[PDB]
C-alpha cells in the first residue's frame, strides 16, 4: 500500500554533490564539485530528501579544514542543513513521514542534490521555503542560548557581533522580545539600517565608528551580556565592556576560521584575573550540546516566522558579483561572500527545478 518513493529511487540514480577532497580551511582548494554519484538509498529509519535549498554557515571552512575530527580524512561530504521534499524513505519513516513531505533539518552532507537523512533529525516544516532553513542552525543557536545562558530581562544591555549576520538577526530580534537593550555591530551603513529596522537601540558600523570607544562613552557601567561571533580584538573589547555580573557567549570567532590554525589570537593572560573582579563569565556555546532543547526551540522559532513576529532574513545572493546563488556551484561564490562580509541575513543556496 504505501508509498516508500521506489519508483523515484529507480528513475532518479545519479547527482551531483559537494565533497571534501583536500584538507583546507580555503573551501575552494577544499572542496570538489562531483557529476554522476549515485543517489544514496535511505535505510529503514531514514529520509532521502531532495535539497532544494541549503545553508551556508561559516564554520563550513572548519569543517573542510577538518578541524571537527582530524583524523577523518577525505573524501568526506559537507554542508550542515537543508530543505526539501521527501523523495524515498524506510518502512520505519513511514510511521511518521511520507514521500513528498517538506522537511528540514541539521546534518552533514546536505551540500548534495539528494541526502539521506534519518527521520529522527527531520524537522517537518510547513513547505520548502528558505526562510525555514533560516532556523535550524542559526535561529536554534541564538534561541537555546540565549534562553539557556544569557539570563535575559527586562532593561538588560545586550552587545551582538555580526549581528546583521545569519544568527546575529536572530540574537538582537530575540534579545529585543526580552524587553533588552541591544547594540549590534556590522561593518555598512545598509546593514545598520538593517539592524534600525529589526529594533536595535544602537546598530555600530565599525569601519567607521570604533566599537571600544561607543561602549566607553556609551557604555560605561558596561553591558550584561554580549553575543561574541567575531573573535579577536573584538573578543578583547567585549571583555572590557561587560559589566559587573556580565557574561560574555563564546558563539564563534569567524576572525580567526581562514587562518591556518582557525583561532583568533586574544588577550588571555590577565583574563582571569578582568572576570574574578567583575564577577562575569566567558561561556562558550556548541549548539550540538544541546539537542535536549532542539526541537522545542525549533517550533517555537516556526510559529513566531508564520505568524510574522520573527524576520528571517534571506540573503540568495542576488547582489553577489555572479548575482543569485543558484546551484551546488554557487555555493563556493556564496562561501567567498561571507568572508568578504557582504551579506544581510542568512546566506542560502538554491537547487531548483
Ligand atoms: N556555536 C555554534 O553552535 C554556532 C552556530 C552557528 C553559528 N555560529 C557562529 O556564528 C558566527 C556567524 O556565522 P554565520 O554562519 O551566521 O555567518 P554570518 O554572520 O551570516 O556571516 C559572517 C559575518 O561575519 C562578519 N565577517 C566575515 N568575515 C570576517 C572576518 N574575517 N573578520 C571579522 N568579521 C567577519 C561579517 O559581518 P560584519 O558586517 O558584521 O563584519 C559577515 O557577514 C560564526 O562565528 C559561526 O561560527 C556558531
Amino acid at each position: 500500500g504505501v508509498d516508500l518513493g521506489t519508483e523515484n529511487l529507480y528513475f532518479q540514480s545519479m547527482m551531483q554533490k559537494l565533497v571534501v577532497t583536500r584538507l583546507s580551511p580555503n573551501f575552494r582548494e577544499a572542496v570538489t564539485l562531483s557529476r554522476d554519484c549515485p543517489v544514496p538509498l535511505p535505510g529503514d529509519g531514514d529520509l532521502l530528501v531532495r535539497n532544494r535549498f541549503v545553508g551556508v554557515n561559516a564554520s563550513d571552512i572548519n569543517y573542510s579544514a577538518g578541524r571537527y575530527d582530524p583524523s577523518v580524512k577525505p573524501p568526506f561530504d559537507i554542508g550542515f542543513e537543508g530543505i526539501g521534499e521527501v523523495v524515498a524513505l524506510g518502512l520505519s519513516a513511514s510511521a511518521r513521514y511520507t514521500v513528498g513531505q517538506a522537511v528540514a533539518y541539521m546534518a552533514p552532507g546536505s551540500f548534495a542534490e539528494y541526502t539521506v537523512v534519518p527521520a529522527s533529525i527531520a524537522t517537518p516544516v510547513p513547505s520548502v521555503k528558505p526562510e525555514y532553513l533560516t532556523l535550524l542552525v542559526s535561529g536554534t543557536t541564538a534561541y537555546i542560548s540565549l534562553k539557556e545562558l544569557g539570563g535575559l530581562s527586562e532593561g538588560k544591555k545586550v552587545l551582538v557581533t555580526a549581528a546583521a549576520g545569519g544568527t546575529g538577526q536572530f540574537a538582537m530580534q530575540l534579545s529585543k522580545k526580552a524587553k533588552c537593550h541591544v547594540i549590534g555591530t556590522c561593518s555598512s551603513d545598509e546593514k545598520s539600517a538593517f539592524l534600525k529596522s529589526l529594533g536595535c537601540d544602537r546598530p555600530i558600523n565599525y569601519k567607521t565608528e570604533p566599537v571600544g570607544t561607543v561602549l566607553k562613552q556609551e557604555y560605561p557601567e558596561g553591558v550584561d551580556v554580549v553575543y561574541e561571533s567575531v573573535g579577536g580584538a573584538m573578543f578583547d573589547l567585549a571583555v572590557d565592556a561587560l559589566a559587573t555580573k556580565g557574561r560574555l557567549i563564546v558563539i564563534g570567532f569567524i576572525s580567526g576560521y581562514q587562518t591556518p590554525t582557525g583561532l583568533s589570537p586574544v588577550k588571555a593572560g590577565t583574563l582571569p584575573a578582568k572576570l574574578l573582579k567583575k564577577s562575569a563569565s566567558v561561556q562558550g556555546f556548541f549548539l550540538n550540546h544541546y539537542l535536549s532543547k532542539y526541537q522545542a526551540a525549533m517550533s517555537h522559532l516556526l510559529e513566531m516566522c508564520v505568524s510574522g513576529d520573527l524576520v528571517c532574513e534571506v540573503d540568495l545572493g542576488d547582489l553577489s558579483p555572479e548575482g543569485r546563488f543558484t546551484g551546488l556551484e554557487s555555493i563556493f561564490r556564496a562561501v567567498n561572500y561571507m568572508y568578504m562580509g557582504k551579506n544581510t541575513g542568512k546566506i542560502v543556496v538554491e537547487l531548483p527545478h
